[PDB]
């Protein structure tokens, strides 16, 4: 076409319109699987255990984080008793510390 000024104006409407759009479903993917993890975690794991790993997320996020997925994926196996305890979280963290702490 001419892509004359008021073309160009046009595409560049379409692009701000399409970027936007990009942005809300990531914003919705983002959520979506935040939201599936908490409804794992609901399940996995005991209110108080549950407490425990949410107090560890407040001051270390990627530790937390990290062992979230390790736990939802050994649900996933038949590794450990679902759901699990204050007890047992305690004994996996007292294990993990041993690298060396």
């Amino acid at each position: 076409n001419s892509y004359d000024d008021e073309e160009l104006e046009e595409l560049l409407r379409r692009k701000a319109a399409q970027e936007q759009k990009r942005i809300e479903e990531e914003r919705k993917r983002k959520a979506e699987l935040e939201s599936q993890k908490e409804s794992i975690m609901r399940v996995i794991l005991t209110p108080e255990a549950r407490q425990r790993l949410t107090n560890i997320k407040l001051v270390k996020p990627e530790f937390a984080e990290s062992l979230e997925n390790q736990l939802i994926a050994l649900a996933q196996s038949g590794r450990i008793k679902i759901p699990i305890t204050d007890e047992e979280l305690k004994q996996i963290l007292e294990q993990i510390s041993q690298q060396n702490r």
